[PDB]
């Protein structure tokens, strides 16, 4: 049998808080419609921002190019086991550092789009 | 080659806070299952509510009709540049007004649905 | 006409807060990448946790098996009408109890995946 999807895509982009306001302004200035979700990174257990951007298929590439050009790689660290916290500040000799990328982006197919 | 999707759909509906409790009650009263996300509108930079509703394909239209009948258009304004806020109250001669719709809704295909 | 989707899937898993930290540790220990959303159950009107896990199709089953083995069924109750709250504590003779499952999981197709 046979199926298709609609003309809209749903972009889900996880970005760093430090890059969020910058991205949001660029997107809405370019007439993109955005919903923002306050999220937490699973590895760093720290706040980040997820943007949900429903876009016509013909504008997906422009949205992606704005997201790509917006962000910056940053180094962050995993928070040590915190029962003693007043010394964990003092510690970590070999910080578990990770590089956080500008954006992790999913472009999802959409069966139906409605504005009610 | 050939693929299909499952019988479930994932409805993602962005609604106004003022209409949220009303919608939620209607949905769960009609045996729909709902997860609520506290979100922010990208343009107004204000709180709104996103409902995630996983629905059998055969009940999608009923869910959509409840969402459609629930909401109301409302006017809102963009908050002016706030460094001086004590006068921004005083200002805005030509308020940038927008009309917020009852619901923006995405119906997503789902490859697998599991209840563990 | 003809379409396909990409090799990535987006897993959306709604779990209980009591099982969240346990699941997160297991997932990231197994090299899965996770974004966490603080959500609310529509029926219980209480906090729960939604994990968004973008996974290569070839690792989906492993992710699902970790999610499945992680959770536990728990009983919860619907909060009574609260205008008098100081007696609603006193009340509810026939508590509306529900069984909350370990995880409700959607595996979504993904058209494009980008790391910028
Ligand atoms: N299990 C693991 N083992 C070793 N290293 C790990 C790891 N999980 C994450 N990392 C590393 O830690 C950085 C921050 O991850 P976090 O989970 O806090 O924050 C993530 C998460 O919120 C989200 N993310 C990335 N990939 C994802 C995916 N496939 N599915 C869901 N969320 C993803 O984007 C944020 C930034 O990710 P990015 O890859 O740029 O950067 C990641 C990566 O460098
Ligand atoms: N395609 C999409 N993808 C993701 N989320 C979507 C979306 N379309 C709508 N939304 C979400 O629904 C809320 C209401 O959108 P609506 O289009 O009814 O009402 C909008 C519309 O009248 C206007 N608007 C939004 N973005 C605009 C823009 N970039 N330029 C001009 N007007 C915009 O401002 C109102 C409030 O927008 P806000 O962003 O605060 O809040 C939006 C946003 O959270
Ligand atoms: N199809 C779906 N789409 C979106 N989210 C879904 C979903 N199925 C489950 N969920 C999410 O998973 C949580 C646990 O659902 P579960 O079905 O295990 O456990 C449920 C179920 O036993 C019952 N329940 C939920 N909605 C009901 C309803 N409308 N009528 C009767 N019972 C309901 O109450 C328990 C807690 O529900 P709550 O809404 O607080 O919390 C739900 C909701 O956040
Ligand atoms: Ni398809």
């Amino acid at each position: 049998h046979h199926h298709h999807h609609g003309s809209m895509k749903l972009i889900v982009a996880v970005v760093q808080d430090q890059d969020s306001n910058r991205l949001l302004k660029t997107l809405t200035d370019h007439n993109f419609r955005v919903t923002k979700l306050a999220t937490t990174g699973g590895f760093l257990k720290s706040g980040n921002t997820t943007f949900m951007i429903g876009v016509e298929d013909i504008r997906v590439n422009k949205a992606l190019s704005l997201i790509k050009e917006n962000g910056q790689k940053r180094d962050q660290m995993i928070a040590p086991v915190s029962p003693m916290g007043g010394n964990a500040d003092s510690y970590v000799p070999y910080p578990v550092e990770v590089e956080v990328g500008g954006a992790t982006v999913f472009v999802l197919p959409v069966d139906e789009f409605h504005q009610f």
